């Protein structure tokens, strides 16, 4: 199955999910001179309940913090969105070097990593799985990480990693104040796109914050010590898990600010 190693990595995904070569694929290059300021975009309306976080797991592809998405305690509204998008899960993408780890790239700057906050449209769809197949179904908030001072909220995640080193492992994780993890400015870019992992469905309204948050180099390096292999299989490390930028194909990237 798919991964980020030589034989199964991004350049091969098109062979086994042809929508990899679709018209609305993510991530992208964000060219700030090409983006259009749009006065109809709204500020983000963000409500994240720290008690919504329940479990952290290693998928083999990243870690995932799963939130209880039974009801509307944690939702994203506003921004480019119509209606209410329910928080489902948080995960991270990084590279082998601090030099180049994010998925979206801004005027050629990669960041050290990129956090994705995944939400689904419960005002139109009954479940995440249904929403994931529709153009208006999902909203992802992307937040860049740059190397700087250690991040006390991220230290809570890094403290769990030894317990989920193998693919498939999980452990309880709650009291996670996602709202306080976001940067001071919520100015953003937005465009229509896709999941950045198989199945690569073109169901995502991307919301990428301009301002990065900081992480230390030692905290970021802990993520690379997760395995992409399960207990009992020959070990291989998830040292890098970001997809390259994909063609814009005529989409409009809009800015909430100017
Ligand atoms: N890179 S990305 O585009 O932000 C992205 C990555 C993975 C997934 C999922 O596979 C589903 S959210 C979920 N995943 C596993 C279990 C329960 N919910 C969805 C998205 Cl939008
Ligand atoms: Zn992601």
């Amino acid at each position: 199955s798919w991964g980020y190693r030589e034989h199964n990595g991004p350049i091969h995904w098109k062979e086994f999910f042809p929508i990899a070569d679709g018209d609305q694929q993510s991530p992208i290059e964000i060219k700030t001179k090409e983006v259009k300021y749009d006065s109809s975009l709204r500020p983000l309306s963000i409500k994240y309940d720290p008690s919504s976080a329940k479990i952290i797991s290693n998928s083999g592809h990243s870690f995932n913090v799963d939130f209880d998405d039974t009801e509307n305690k944690s939702v994203l509204r506003g921004g480019p969105l119509t209606g209410s998008y329910r928080l489902r899960q948080v995960h991270l993408h990084w590279g082998s070097a601090d030099d180049h780890g994010s998925e979206h790239i801004v005027d050629g700057v990669s960041y050290a990593a990129e956090l994705h906050v995944v939400h689904w449209n419960s005002d139109k769809y009954p479940s995440f799985v249904e929403a994931a197949h529709e153009p208006d179904g999902l909203a992802v908030l992307g937040v860049f990480l740059q190397i700087g001072e250690p991040n006390s909220q991220l230290q809570k995640i890094t403290d769990t990693l030894d317990s989920i080193k193998e693919k498939g492992k999980q452990t309880r994780f709650t009291n996670f104040d996602l709202l306080s993890l976001l940067p001071p400015s919520w100015d953003y870019w937005t465009y229509p796109g896709s999941l950045t992992v198989p199945p690569l469905l073109e169901s995502v309204t991307w919301i990428v914050l301009k301002q990065p948050i900081n992480i230390s180099s030692q905290q970021l390096a802990k993520f690379r010590s997760l395995l992409c292999t399960a207990e009992g299989e020959a070990a291989a490390f998830l040292v890098s898990n970001h997809r390259p930028p994909q063609p814009l194909k005529g989409r409009k990237v809009r800015a909430s600010f100017h």
